[PDB]
RNA sequence: GCUUU
């Protein structure tokens, strides 16, 4: 409950010259209660008199009611800032030293400088295109200095180290004045031209850096980083990480985690010896060097003073600097420089060519429905970015303009437009609009905005294909359920005194022009093969269509913005944008890495014991009939490098027998590591999302990097919340939502009162709380409604459904316009009215919590039944289970001692039920996990209808719904809805082993009937609360159960109406991935 | 205001 508390210390902080904390009860005497001191509070205050006596006299209501927000009249004038700071601004000024960067515009020279007019001035290139702003930013660092101004031992030490940074950050801000930011949070010429370009963005990526050092390590670290950040805006991020892939293959394995035939992590003790060749040395020594002439002294030291033993022990601070780089922020060039960098590959075709086939050959063969009604299928999956150009759209009787995807395929076939059989040039004539992709350390990419036509062309195909890559092991990203840590597993698996794994980075050869030749030849040539595979009229047209999409790139033309012009240049490199680009891409890093394998060996013999494609890396391990020498390593490498190399492709090829490094993940020493570089105040792009989710997400990024080794101080991320979650009421009032309102499951949840730990309300007040949220869950928006009713959006949705089911539609029906009326949202103007409609909604909330008829049931409530009826027992349970993921702090780790881990996603979707497969084999339509929990619990002759309704044949429909299966499948949709509602493959629980024989043990579960619902549900619940106080405390408890069998058939009725719940936590987790 | 997968 500290985050109240905390509050109040920050608002009293940020303004001296009145606070009104507002309660609420669940109880009716209390609640007026609420209501007389609210009154009283606000009268005292409109006389400048003590509300001492009031909160004696309301004793009541502090001690019992739950606050609900804090009112904060504050009489400045958003001030403060400019005095707070300068007190910190004792050191000397940064001085940006203009000679580091290759592009002029990369130096951090003086706004003016670059953009010596309004009108040549953008922010696109440092815009931190996030809701919060540097004002707020500093704001927060500097309450948390005063707070820990009077600390003792360690944590004066950590202030020590933190103190000393932001007197950079403030020393260089002063000297230049604090840049104040407009209404959207966006820095403009005025402000901006007076100081160096890049200074709003770099003091976010050094207070959040500064933020997050605690030893004296990261001290070191963050200082270095942002003094060389200030300058050098292009290379520090690689340089400083780039030794990274060297290291893994130094550290010894001494016992690892491997993968054993039931797909899971077990426990090796064996022992593999890091053998590496003398160059490997001198390219380590080459890249540290590069790293000293950049200016960087400590942090190369700590590298060197490590590469004396080498030992896995000491690799968390090697790891920790890997992580640290990316936090210096995004690398954002200029369109033009990001598109400008761009007879042996018959094999490489051959194998593209022959992949495509046999990915397709078996769908193709038999005529499946999918391929035949592609377009249909193309129809319902298209989304509502963007097509590439501002359209004109008359809706009705309203003459607006979008660029949205789906308002475009409206328009055009409500005017004979709309015609998909013709699939537009992207040439000369008709140049591809461009999109962007921004990450820290790496280059700028761009990306294709191609037309409707191409993802509808390609959008059957690519899911037949990820169908084969879902049951093929090289394609790691999309084998079964599988998580990374299989895939870790795996490579683990076969090392040994005579394997040496081979791991290589090819993100340079995907963009390489050399590369589209072959690769669009090799699509081109397997479709070919296919089409002659059958004569069936909608399989060859959906077939040929995707032909033409990869004919009319072969020689495509890009619009390229080079100022406020837009030069159209042609482009021959494969760029993304296209709805193949990942199984296309993911096909292609296959065939390379085939096509080296199978030339290297020529020369010597080895075994393939895996092969490997995962995003934009491949790997390998290869057998010997003999004990690698560093001898054997360098000659291997030395022949792979030029195998790639006569291929033309700029790609890093590495040899090792211990590790390997990728950009999703790394292996060193036998360990799992993940890289910890989300940043936090700075965004890539500028999306439709509000203050409210923005807050959410970074508590989710806050999340994600502490699981993965980088830890910002959570009072830092709790100021950051206060701050974003605020609402305005006027000028001088300022509404503060309470820890209850924020987390709370609700519609309006932003995170959890405890990091790892789930709450749902267990209380009558958190349950009044939570019904009252969701009365304003969703709000009206007319020019929704206007478009809802146009005829061009009906038509659409009733010519959708005509072509999709035979007999009734409404379940169906009732969806297919409701995911219409949705992609409306991307609508800013429908997004905007949302918006303010919820905060107006809110803002009554907050003041005097309403009534609601409830009748709703969800998670929270079913949960809430179940509790009484459990008995708690202190329990132990031994750590048995050594650490293979290092960075975990130590409540997380501790779990995993004692119950161990997963390497799969449980199954939330429900595609695994015989009812999902059943639809699958005739329709194209695909039912949600809600939609599907729905029907199943719908009568035996409605389930029968609603099959055939969409196409299913009788005797098929009528032998399911009386079958052994149906009965089932109605267990495993609800199984599979409430994992969904709770998120156990999000965050800290998708490591979890929830079937843990030793998890299993506590919990002590009689059977007082036998009613699979009710039984999966308390179970779960158990496993949930035990890992929770697990997670809390450190030692475990054992549960008992002692339900009713009366109160089993009251239960389980409640579990077929459970309703989902809609939040910025929700969205925060469906965002990570 | 622009912002594919």
């Amino acid at each position: 409950g500290k985050y109240n508390l905390i509050l109040s210390e920050y608002l009293s902080f940020i303004y001296n010259s009145v606070q009104i904390p507002i309660y609420y009860s669940s109880n009716s005497e209390l609640e007026n209660r609420c209501i007389e001191f609210h009154s009283k509070c606000l009268e005292n205050s409109k006389n400048g008199l003590s509300l001492r006596k009031l909160f004696v006299e309301y004793n009541d209501v502090i001690e019992n009611a739950t606050l609900l927000s804090i009112l904060s009249y504050s009489y400045d004038k958003y001030n403060a800032v400019e005095r707070k700071l300068v007190k910190y601004a004792k050191g000397k000024p940064l001085e940006a030293d203009l000679t580091v960067n290759e592009l002029d515009y990369e130096n951090n020279k003086m706004t003016s400088e670059l953009f010596p007019t309004a009108e040549e001035y953008t922010d696109s290139l440092m815009d931190p295109a996030i809701l919060t702003s540097l004002s707020s930013n500093l704001n927060a660092v500097m309450f948390w200095l005063e707070k820990h101004e009077n600390d003792v031992a360690e944590k004066l030490k950590v202030y020590k180290r933190r103190l000393d940074l932001f007197t950079i950050v403030a020393s260089t801000i002063n000297k230049y004045g604090v840049p104040r930011h407009n209404a959207k949070y966006r820095y403009e010429y005025d402000v901006m031209k007076d100081k160096p370009y890049y200074l709003v963005t770099w003091a976010n990526s050094s207070i959040e850096m500064l933020m997050s050092v605690f030893s004296h390590d990261d001290y070191l670290i963050a200082k270095e980083l942002i003094v060389l950040s200030y300058s050098n805006r292009s290379t520090l991020a690689k340089l400083v990480s780039s030794p990274m892939s060297i290291l893994v293959a130094l550290v010894d394995i001494n016992g690892t985690f491997i993968t054993n035939e039931e797909l899971e992590l077990e426990f090796s003790n064996k022992y593999v010896r890091a053998i590496v060749p003398d160059q490997t040395f001198d390219e380590l020594n080459q890249m540290l060097d590069n790293m000293r002439k950049a200016g960087l002294v400590d942090i190369p030291k700590m590298i060197q003073d490590w590469l004396v033993d080498r030992s896995i022990e000491k690799f968390p601070l090697m790891a920790k600097i890997y992580s640290w780089s990316f936090h210096v922020g995004f690398r954002k060039q200029k369109m033009l420089d990001a598109a400008l960098d761009q007879e042996m590959y018959r094999e490489y075709t051959m194998l593209i060519r022959d992949e495509v086939v046999k990915m397709l050959e078996e769908p193709v063969k038999h005529d499946d429905h999918l391929l035949r009604d592609s377009e249909l299928a193309g129809l319902l999956s298209m989304s509502s970015a963007s097509n590439g150009e501002s359209r004109q759209l008359k809706f009705g009787r309203k003459t607006i303009f979008s660029t949205k995807k789906n308002m475009h395929v409206m328009d055009d076939m409500a005017n004979e437009r709309y015609t998909p059989g013709i699939i537009p040039p992207v040439n000369v004539d008709k140049p591809i609009p461009l999109g962007r992709r921004d990450v820290p350390g790496r280059r700028t990419r761009i990306i294709f905005i191609l037309p409707y036509e191409y993802f509808i062309a390609q959008h059957a195909v690519v899911e037949k294909m990820l169908i084969y890559a879902k049951h093929t092991r090289e394609y790691a990203e999309f084998y079964s359920q599988s998580n990374q840590l299989l895939s870790y597993g795996d490579v683990t698996r076969f090392l040994s005194n005579n394997t040496m794994v081979l791991y290589t980075d090819v993100s340079q050869w995907d963009s390489s022009q050399h590369n589209t030749q072959p690769f669009r030849k090799g699509i081109i040539m397997g479709l070919d093969i296919l089409a002659n595979m059958t004569n069936d009229a909608k399989v060859l047209q959906t077939l040929n269509l995707y032909k033409q999409t990869q004919i009319n790139l072969m020689d495509s033309y890009v619009q390229i913005p080079d100022g406020n012009v837009i030069k159209k240049i042609q482009y021959g490199a494969v760029a993304s944008g296209e709805k193949q680009t990942k199984a296309a891409n993911s096909i292609a890093n296959l065939a390379l890495i085939k096509t080296v394998l199978s030339r290297i060996s020529n020369k010597h013999s080895f075994a393939t014991k895996i092969i490997r494609v995962d995003g934009d890396d491949n790997y390998a391990v290869l057998q010997f009939n003999t004990e690698v020498t560093k001898q054997m390593i360098q000659d291997v490498s030395n022949d792979v490098r030029e195998t790639y190399a006569r291929m033309n492709a700029k790609v890093k090829a590495l040899v090792s027998t211990v590790g390997i490094e990728i950009a999703k993940r790394y292996i060193a020493g036998g360990k799992i590591f993940f890289r910890a570089g989300i940043n936090l105040l700075n965004n890539e792009k500028r999306g439709q999302s509000t203050q409210w989710d923005q807050a959410a997400i970074l508590y989710s990024n806050y999340i994600v990097n502490r699981l993965r080794g980088f830890e910002t101080d959570r009072e830092f991320i709790l100021t950051k919340i206060m701050q974003m979650t605020s609402v305005a009421i006027t000028g001088s009032l300022r509404l503060f939502p309470s820890e209850r309102v924020l987390t709370t499951n609700s519609t309006f949840k932003v995170f959890d009162s405890e990091d790892f730990i789930i709450e749902y309300g267990t209380t009558v007040d958190e349950v009044y709380i939570q019904r009252a949220f969701m009365s304003l869950s969703s709000q009206k928006s007319g020019i929704a409604d206007e478009i809802a009713a146009s005829s061009t959006f009906k038509n659409y949705v009733t010519r959708l459904s005509e072509q999709l089911l035979f007999s009734k539609n409404n379940i169906v029906s009732r969806g297919i316009a409701l995911t219409e009326k949705a992609k409306l949202n991307s609508y800013a103007p429908i997004s905007l009215e949302k918006r303010r409609a919820q905060i107006s909604a809110l803002l009554t909330m907050l003041q005097k919590p309403v009534t609601f008829k409830s009748s709703k049931i969800t998670i929270n409530d079913i949960l809430r039944d179940i509790k009484p009826f459990f008995t708690v027992s202190d329990a132990h349970l031994p750590i048995q289970y050594q650490k293979f993921m290092p960075t975990l702090p130590d409540n997380v780790q501790y779990i995993i001692q004692c119950i161990g881990s997963r390497t799969y996603q449980i199954e939330d979707d429900g595609s695994k039920s015989a009812i999902s497969r059943l639809i699958s084999k005739y329709s194209v339509y695909k039912p949600s996990i809600e939609e599907l929990y729905k029907v199943i619990s719908l009568h035996e002759n409605e389930i029968q209808l609603y099959l055939i309704s969409l196409g299913i044949p009788k005797i098929d429909a009528d032998t399911y719904v009386g079958s052994k299966i149906y009965s089932r499948d109605k267990y495993r949709i609800l199984e599979s809805y409430v994992y969904n509602l709770l998120s156990i493959n999000y965050g800290c629980y998708q490591l979890f082993d929830f079937n843990s024989p030793d998890l299993e043990k506590l919990i002590r579960i009689p059977f007082k009937g036998k009613i699979p619902a009710v039984t999966f549900i308390l179970h779960l619940y158990a496993k949930l609360e035990v890992i929770n106080y697990a997670i809390k405390n450190g030692s475990w408890i054992s549960l008992f159960c002692n339900y009713p069998k009366s109160e089993m058939i009251k239960l389980w009725k409640k579990m077929w109406n459970i309703t989902s719940l809609r939040s910025p936590y929700t969205n925060a987790n469906f965002f990570q991935e």
